């Protein structure tokens, strides 16, 4: 199972880890992708997860978009986890670099409550432009299921743990 995680709360755990390497190791039931509404997995966590699937995630995602249209900011969809997980929960956190409503981050984290356990990144963090300290706070105050957060950046991981209230 998950190893080397620091327990933050009853249900939230955190580790300084590459979520792709963590997914290949754990092979969780659910890996969360930091998706955009178009499921265009170009960069950040999405680009890394997609590259690990040899682009199979993008091929599946394009078929999903062709059939269903784009997701909502704050929404999600369950697709295959390919070689990384049983499922991938593609969750769209607001991208503050695209001027999206930061208040939608709580709605984005609510998607995690539909799954008993997840391996996830901090939503809207990284190239999505939100403050990761704020994202972790929304995560702990919203998610009730067991969430194992992988934070790629060591310096950010240390800042998140040392400032966690
Ligand atoms: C590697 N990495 C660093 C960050 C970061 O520091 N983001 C950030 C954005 C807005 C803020 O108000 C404060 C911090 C995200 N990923």
């Amino acid at each position: 199972s998950f190893s080397g995680y620091l327990k933050l709360t009853d249900n939230v755990y955190i580790k300084n880890a590459d979520i792709v390497e963590e997914a290949k190791k754990v092979k969780p039931t659910v890996v969360v992708n930091a998706a955009n509404v178009y499921l265009k997995h170009g960069g950040g966590v999405a680009g890394a997860l997609n590259k690990a699937t040899n682009n199979a995630m993008q091929v599946e995602s394009d078929d999903y978009i062709a059939t269903n249209g784009p997701l909502k900011v704050g929404g999600s969809c369950v697709l295959s986890g390919h070689n990384l997980a049983k499922h991938c929960l593609h969750v769209v956190g607001p991208n503050v670099n695209k001027g999206e409503d930061i208040q939608l981050l709580k709605s984005a984290y609510e998607n995690f409550n539909q799954h008993e356990v997840l391996l996830a990144p901090l939503l809207s963090a990284g190239i999505f432009g939100a403050d990761p300290i704020h994202s972790l706070r929304v995560c702990v105050d919203t998610v009730r299921t067991n969430v194992y957060l992988a934070v790629f950046d060591k310096n950010l991981y240390d800042k998140l743990v040392s400032s966690f209230l």
